[PDB]
């Protein structure tokens, strides 16, 4: 017999005596050793003392799992392991001071999401995610990428959407106190103010221009006229403005960073544009600098703190 540790978080370890005549799966359920699936394997003597991950299959492990990952989805950990086997083999070059990802397995959407996160102010609430995120910021991003895939219910190689991805991640970020107040004005129906909080206060779908959002965008009214919607008040460290991809000119110094999307739902590619002393296009491991940029932009990120309209 051998003594080992089992765990769901590699924080709380639990002693186990292992029967060498049974596989790990027969004793523990699906079981991983340093990420390798050992479910169908007989214990080796050399495994004595090692730490194994298992699926949360009792109350203690379930609570520990929830406390570390902030999800009760029982398939989460298996999904994470499957992703991590791949993301450990990706490469994470430093590009223009940021951790990027060299292209692999259609991962451009994860690269531009990671590049974006390093330019906006945000903290993740699940300890697993915030821990992985700080390692990713330093260049060791495999765990962070596998968690993102797991949180988004995506597998390695699946095409992804940055906006959807950002939405899921923001739901695990402390945006609780972010606030947006909007006003919609119809000459017939009058004015209707709305207040949004959390993730809905920092994401908008329909226009890339933050300035246009402040000035007012035309939206239809059920009465049949065109109403105007504009931003009354914003309280957040950034905003995300998105729209269906379309040719768009990005101007140095008017935005923080942006996502460009080429292709369709069957085959496509993201690039990342950032505004520094000039414009930089980060494309996985590739870097290109230019003073102007035009492309099929789909998300633009802007810094914010507090904004109040002067529209009376
Ligand atoms: C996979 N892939 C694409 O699919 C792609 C692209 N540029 C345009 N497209 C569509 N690049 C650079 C790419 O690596
Ligand atoms: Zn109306």
């Amino acid at each position: 017999t051998i003594k080992v540790f089992t765990t769901v978080d590699n924080i709380n370890l639990h002693t186990q005596v292992v029967d060498m005549s049974m596989t790990y799966g027969q004793q523990f359920g699906p079981t991983y050793l340093d990420g390798a699936d050992v479910t169908k394997i007989k214990p080796h003597n050399s495994h004595e003392g090692k730490t194994f991950y298992v699926l949360p299959n009792d109350d203690t492990l379930r609570v520990e799992a929830f406390e570390y990952y902030h999800t009760t989805d029982p398939s989460f950990l298996g999904r994470y392991m499957s992703a991590l086997n791949h993301t450990k083999k990706w490469k994470y070059p430093q590009v223009n001071g940021l951790t990027s990802i060299k292209w692999a397995d259609n991962n451009s959407y994860l690269a531009t999401a990671l590049l974006t996160l390093q330019q906006i102010e945000l903290k993740f609430n699940p300890p697993a995610l915030q821990d992985a995120y700080y390692r990713a910021r330093a260049g060791e991003a495999a765990n962070f990428c596998a968690l993102i895939l797991a949180y988004c219910n995506k597998t390695v190689g699946e095409l992804g959407d940055v906006r959807e991805t950002m939405s899921y991640l923001f739901q695990h970020a402390n945006l609780d106190s972010c606030k947006r107040v909007l006003n919609v004005v119809c000459k017939t129906c009058g004015q209707q103010q709305t207040t949004l909080k959390g993730v809905e206060a920092v994401m908008y779908m329909g226009t890339l221009s933050y300035e246009q959002f402040k000035k007012g965008v035309q939206i239809p009214c059920t009465c049949g006229k065109q109403a105007t919607k504009y931003l009354v008040q914003q309280e957040s460290p950034f905003v995300m403005m998105s729209a269906p991809p379309a040719q768009y000119e990005l101007k140095h110094g008017t935005f923080t960073c942006a996502s460009e999307y080429t292709g369709n739902y069957q085959c496509g590619h993201y690039k990342h544009i950032t505004s520094k002393e000039t414009l930089y296009c980060i494309d996985g491991a590739l870097l290109t600098k230019s003073s102007e940029y035009k492309g099929p932009i789909t998300d633009v990120f802007y810094k914010e703190n507090s904004y109040t309209t002067t529209i009376k």
